[PDB]
């Protein structure tokens, strides 16, 4: 029924990157996603204490959420595109996995990765 410590954003011997698909990831996919009407429950770690959720951190053990995302592309946490295309998609996942279908949340979600793999589809060849 406890929070966990949230993800790692900082980690200074993590060998770092800024390619141009990670700023397509910070300019484009994160900056859309953010500023959605849906956001609002992806933009920090779930607060399962607040939220009532005692379970939730038995169930999901890869936390991801879009306050961590954007912190990690900030902050440059990453070396790769991939790196943060899973943080994008274990968000998505840990959200189906604890909820059921048709939930607002789900619903929440399934709206903003419809628009995560629009972008994605246009992420640039890397140079
Ligand atoms: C993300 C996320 N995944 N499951 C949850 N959340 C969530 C997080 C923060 C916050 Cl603040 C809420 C939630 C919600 C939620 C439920 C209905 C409408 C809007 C948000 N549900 N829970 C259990």
């Amino acid at each position: 029924s406890m929070n966990p410590p949230p993800p790692e954003t900082s980690n200074p011997n993590k060998p770092k990157r800024q390619t141009n698909q990670l700023q397509y990831l910070l300019r484009v996919v994160l900056k859309t996603l953010w500023k959605h009407q849906f956001a609002w429950p992806f933009q920090q770690p779930v607060d399962a204490v607040k939220l009532n959720l005692p379970d939730y951190y038995k169930i999901i053990k890869t936390p991801m959420d879009m306050g961590t995302i954007k912190k990690r592309l900030e902050n440059n946490y990453y070396w790769n595109a991939q790196e943060c295309i899973q943080d994008f998609n274990t968000m998505f996942t840990n959200c189906y996995i604890y909820n059921k279908p048709g939930d607002d949340i789900v619903l929440m979600a399934e709206a903003l990765e419809k628009l995560f793999l629009q972008k994605i589809n246009e992420l640039p060849t890397e140079e």
